[PDB]
């Protein structure tokens, strides 16, 4: 399985690991996974994670040929499973230092899902991003501005927790991933940059 591949100790995953736009897998509602884990899904997740530090540390991103990345969810893999890792850096401030906490959510999760969400509606206002995408799309991608989601992690520890701004809309694609949902399916068919009333626009 393209799964074999991932795992072996020395495989460093890249571009060539992610399939695209038209693989059947990315339109599947992916598998639960039972606990305890399997050897196969601790190790994806890690794979997995090590992948998005390697796709933001400017060198590696680099040697490696890598497009910076918040998020990656198995069916991007050609495994249909329901995991994804999500990360997502604090910046700098404009004197250059360093924020307090690195990153506003780091975390491998496990049969995550949206439990409860806002009424109010939330986009990206640059848009957003694909790995598996080689087109310039263009518009806005709405989502629930707020999200509750539970998940388990690789211990099978379930977590609750609520989320808003930038850090909602990630895990919003990420968990859209394990469901067959791409993104241009909630950019608006008639006008890309309809902007209905009260639609927050994150900027
Ligand atoms: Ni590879
Ligand atoms: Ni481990
Ligand atoms: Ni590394
Ligand atoms: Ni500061
Ligand atoms: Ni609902
Ligand atoms: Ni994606
Ligand atoms: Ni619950
Ligand atoms: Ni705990």
């Amino acid at each position: 399985a393209a799964i074999d591949k991932l795992v072996k100790a020395s495989h460093l995953i890249d571009m060539n690991d992610i399939i695209r736009e038209g693989n059947p897998t990315l339109r599947k509602v992916a598998e639960e996974v039972t606990f305890p884990l399997s050897e196969k899904e601790e190790i994806l997740g890690e794979k997995m994670m090590q992948f998005l530090k390697h796709s933001q540390d400017p060198i590696m991103a680099e040697k490696l040929g890598l497009r910076g990345g918040v998020g990656l969810a198995a069916p991007q893999l050609d495994i249909s499973k329901r995991i994804i890792a999500v990360l997502v850096p604090n910046v700098e401030d404009a004197q250059g230092n360093p924020p307090k906490e690195a990153y506003s959510l780091q975390e491998v999760m496990y049969n995550p899902k949206v439990v409860s969400h806002s009424v109010q509606d939330a986009a990206l206002s640059d848009g957003e991003g694909c790995l598996s995408v080689d087109r310039e799309v263009p518009g806005y991608v709405v989502r629930h501005a707020r999200v509750t989601i539970e998940y388990f992690d690789k211990t099978g520890e379930k977590h609750r927790l609520k989320l808003k701004g930038y850090n909602s809309i990630v895990v919003q694609h990420e968990i859209d991933h394990i469901d067959g949902i791409m993104f241009y399916d909630r950019i608006n068919e008639k006008n890309p940059f309809a902007v209905k009333e009260g639609l927050l626009i994150l900027e």
